[PDB]
């Protein structure tokens, strides 16, 4: 089959945003080093704030392609796939975006 399930691919749908990218969906514990080790191989970031209390972690990557391949890889990762990422509208992209 080929379907969202929990990944979100309403998400893969959208681009143009630099830096922006939020990640809702996360396990208790996760920390930033983890993220970055993962994400930082195919888009470095430079601020990565995980609210581990509501599953949730805004990630700041520097480059705009950056976040744009690691934004369409997390999804198709196993690991990431887990967490629900889009590109973050505005600054305030926790909920309304």
């Amino acid at each position: 089959n080929s379907a969202s399930n929990s990944s979100v691919l309403l998400a893969v749908q959208q681009s143009g945003a630099c830096r922006n990218v939020f990640l809702g969906n996360l396990p208790n514990g996760i920390t930033e080093d983890e993220i970055r080790e993962d994400l930082e191989p195919f888009g470095p970031i430079d601020q990565i704030k995980i609210v581990t209390e509501r599953n949730i972690a805004f990630v700041h990557f520097l480059n705009i392609a950056a976040a744009i391949k690691a934004v369409q890889e997390l999804p198709l990762n196993p690991k990431w796939s887990k967490r629900r990422i889009y590109y973050g509208r505005d600054r305030c992209a926790v909920g309304l975006k």
